[PDB]
């Protein structure tokens, strides 16, 4: 939407509204273009109630 | 050992490795020579996770 388009392009990211990004995914896990993955999800930490 | 030796003479303690020391332990109650003891054994403190 066009929201985002503004704000990215107020970050120095260049993406108008007339702009198209054109990708391919590819099939063989092992050849990939973007590559995303986890290693060590999210830990918890709850600090013990302080002074004030 | 001779590195002790060493290291002991490093520090302004003059102790050859040809030295020998004599000692005696006492037995009466009121008298002794080194005197050794302890008033508050070590006690472990675990901290929690600080926010840092």
């Amino acid at each position: 939407p066009a929201g985002i388009c503004k704000n990215l392009t107020t970050e120095n990211i260049q993406f108008s509204s007339m702009d198209v990004l054109c990708y391919v995914r590819d099939e063989n896990p092992g050849k990939a273009g973007f590559v995303t993955g986890d290693a060590v999800p999210a830990i918890p930490f709850q600090h013990p109630t302080t002074p004030a």
